[PDB]
């Protein structure tokens, strides 16, 4: 028992939506209705939400990697740290971001993607 | 130190004039039973440039391995790595990245790509 278009599966409700938007777009989205991008927990969530999807679209999950810092490692094992390094002026590099996506392919499966490029989604709540 | 090296605190320095890659740079530290430089202190650097040439860039033995990326969950549950649901041969490999030590015009550390030949320096 969700609201309307809401499926529920145990103690969650899923939303899956239509429009096609950005990572962060996609994750206010379901911000608005209370929910979360969906977070995958078991096989059997999974498979629900499965039943719920079509083969011919692509879907973000509230799965992401929000890049900066690399994780530089001294080759033994020495551990970092970021006040004994001269790096140059404006050095190193960033990491850039990597969101998840699901989708069918030749089955369905997870995929990282750059953030911005517009996918459908799926909000989570429970 | 064995007479090519240079002596510091309770650690011997090799600097090496050939250019190689990041990986073979650290065999070639290895096989002399040593690895690319591990710099601890100030002073450990300080030590390093003293024996350096302004025209030379060479590796340390700072990197990112690349592998798998560090996902987490929106909310903040827990990424566990068993019940993923990843497309065969996906996530992508993150790429390798290496530090370097040179000279502008003073000294300090870029990241650069790993496979590029440069000098190197070995500490045992």
């Amino acid at each position: 028992s969700c609201p309307t278009p809401w499926t529920s599966f145990q103690s969650s409700c899923y939303f899956i939506s239509t429009g096609m938007q950005s990572w962060t777009k996609s994750q206010k989205n379901c911000s608005v209705m209370g929910a979360d991008l969906v977070v995958i927990n078991t096989r059997e969530e999974q498979d629900f939400i499965i039943q719920n999807l079509k083969r011919n679209s692509s879907y973000f999950l509230g799965l992401s990697d929000p890049g900066g810092r690399r994780h530089w490692q001294w080759v033994d094992q020495t551990p970092y740290n970021e006040n004994v390094t001269f790096w140059h002026s404006g050095e190193p590099n960033n990491l850039d971001e990597r969101c998840a996506i699901i989708n069918f392919r030749s089955e369905w499966g997870w995929n990282d993607i750059h953030c911005h490029v517009p996918q459908k989604s799926i909000c989570k709540m429970k």
